[PDB]
């Protein structure tokens, strides 16, 4: 019964937790989040302490044991 409790913050004054395994990439709980919340899979960014993480992410996901806190924000910048 081992998972980690993501609390993720979004911009829009948004709180929603995830219950996942620390052995997968934020693929999926990126991809379930953006999907639940009303977003897209082709304009997302994860911050983390300030560290921008993209869904193909990992090694930083497995470092952590359960209890951490993010905050999805939306920034592209085009031109």
């Amino acid at each position: 019964n081992d998972h980690i409790n993501l609390k993720v913050a979004g911009q829009d004054g948004s709180v929603v937790q995830f219950k996942i395994k620390r052995h997968t990439p934020l693929s999926k709980l990126m991809k379930a989040y953006s999907e639940r919340q009303g977003l897209s899979m082709r304009q997302i960014r994860f911050r983390f302490d300030g560290q921008p993480i993209n869904e193909t992410d990992t090694p930083a996901q497995l470092e952590m044991e359960d209890e951490d806190t993010i905050d999805v924000f939306q920034q592209q910048t085009g031109g």
